[PDB]
């Protein structure tokens, strides 16, 4: 009945460093007319996925480690 | 008839950079049992996306400008 994904963002909410060790994927998309901020969206390991930090600046470290964690070719 | 799509990687190739002002979207997942490489996925401005450089390394930079060119809120 009610409404609760309008105008909003790309997600109700969004993670500064969803389960990490576990994001075995990642999505970054700029923001639109709501959610007025870039948004991203991560998925774990074993079937988890959703949205992340705004290109996760804060934890973007963390996540240069999670981009930087492929150094195995 | 012929097979172009088995154990290879996220994506036939990839780019450094795609249409970086058009990148729309951005997709970033480890590799598996082929891609022997970290791949992403970006999305260009008008409808065309594709699979972009492994985390962006060298382009990382241009790419942390791609992340970071939400400084709007």
């Amino acid at each position: 009945a009610v409404v609760a994904s309008e105008l909003r963002c790309q997600c109700l909410k969004t993670l500064p460093r969803v389960d990490f060790k576990n994001i075995q994927s990642l999505s970054v998309t700029p923001p639109g007319p709501h959610c007025a901020q870039t948004e991203v969206i991560a998925t774990l390991k074993g079937g988890q996925k959703v949205c992340l930090d705004p290109e996760a600046p804060l934890v973007q470290k963390i996540i240069q480690k999670i981009l930087n964690k492929g150094k195995a070719n």
